[PDB]
């Protein structure tokens, strides 16, 4: 079946993942519920994500996203949605870092479920 997402991406995380997890306290199950698009306001999981998007740059240190390289990072026909959810999901807001990506994970999965995914 069709899936936008690339192999190579799997082990390009693969070392981040495993250091993300271990310092959030992260669970393989979180993952699996937050994939699935089920997310709750948990720090082990919504930390997790603010420190992936962080490893590969894709926020800065409060949790600001940055577009350019977010879509660079998306294949072509996906820029188009993806600046569409982008003009309604930015700017990030929260209490701290983590929470402003729970909204920001929140807004994008409500937003595109038929793409959403992580990692
Ligand atoms: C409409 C499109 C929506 C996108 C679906 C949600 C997935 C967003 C996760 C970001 C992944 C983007 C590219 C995926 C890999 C591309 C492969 C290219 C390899 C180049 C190096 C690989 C790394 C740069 C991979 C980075 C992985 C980051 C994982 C982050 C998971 C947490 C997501 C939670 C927040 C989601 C909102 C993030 C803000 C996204 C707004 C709009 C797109
Ligand atoms: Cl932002």
């Amino acid at each position: 079946a069709p899936d936008w997402v690339p192999p190579e991406v799997f082990d390009l995380v693969a070392e981040d993942k495993a250091r993300c997890m271990s310092e959030h306290g992260t669970t393989q199950a979180q993952i699996d519920d937050v994939d699935k698009g089920n997310l709750v306001n948990e720090p082990s999981i919504t930390c997790y994500m603010y420190c992936l998007l962080e490893a590969f740059s894709l926020v800065d240190d409060e949790a600001n996203v940055d577009e350019d390289i977010m879509l660079g990072l998306l294949p072509d026909q996906l820029q188009e949605r993806a600046q569409s959810v982008m003009g309604k999901c930015l700017p990030t807001s929260g209490s701290d870092n983590c929470n402003k990506i729970y909204n920001l994970a929140k807004c994008v999965q409500e937003s595109a479920p038929d793409v959403w995914f992580v990692i």
